[PDB]
């Protein structure tokens, strides 16, 4: 008989949450970019 | 198909997604605000 737990229901869930947690960790790589560019271009 | 549904994990996923896109229009605002730096440190 089937297991009582749905894999692939946990499966869809966590790829939902890591496809955020991905894009947040761009979106912080973007940031520091941009906070990078700003500093170099206020030496001077 | 038939319309059950359960309000409240629908609502939590559609949440995810609307996160999920949220992120994405962010990371193309700020991708594409280092590429106009790059373009104007191009103008000669």
């Amino acid at each position: 008989g089937p297991g009582s737990r749905d894999v692939e229901m946990e499966e869809m869930i966590e790829q939902l949450q890591e496809k955020v947690h991905e894009l947040e960790r761009q979106n912080e790589v973007l940031k520091n970019r941009l906070i990078s560019a700003k500093q170099q271009l206020q030496v001077q």
